């Protein structure tokens, strides 16, 4: 009620970043982004939205969407810059989805069922 926001999106920190993009029994969609950067603002508040959408209303037990960031944390996987989005299909644990640059959300969010074991969408 009084409190709707702040936390929407999924946490994953090194403490917990291999559990979470490991748990191939459900999707996984991680995010990266910097703090600092400016283009990675305007994809916070769509990469954002998409995620609460279907991580309580449709996969709300079954798909989990976070958002990591290059400052400090796990990131074992490789950037160039940042504005990243890859998709880990649930049963597939090798066959991450690499964005080429997002341009909107209802590309995002079709990606992720496309693109995802589970169909999350």
């Amino acid at each position: 009620g009084p409190l709707g926001s702040e936390g929407p999106v999924t946490v994953v920190v090194a403490k917990n970043y291999n559990e979470i993009v490991l748990d191939d029994t459900k999707d996984v969609l991680i995010e990266f982004y910097a703090p600092w950067c400016g283009h990675c603002k305007a994809l916070a508040p769509k990469y954002e939205e998409l995620g609460a959408l279907y991580a309580k209303s449709e996969f709300k037990d079954r798909v989990v969407i976070a958002k990591v960031d290059a400052t400090a944390n796990d990131v074992p996987d490789e950037i160039q810059g940042f504005p990243t989005i890859k998709l880990y299909p649930a049963g597939a644990k090798g066959q991450p989805v690499t964005y080429s640059g997002s341009r909107t959300v209802e590309d995002l969010i079709k990606f992720i069922a496309e693109n995802g074991k589970y169909k999350a969408a």
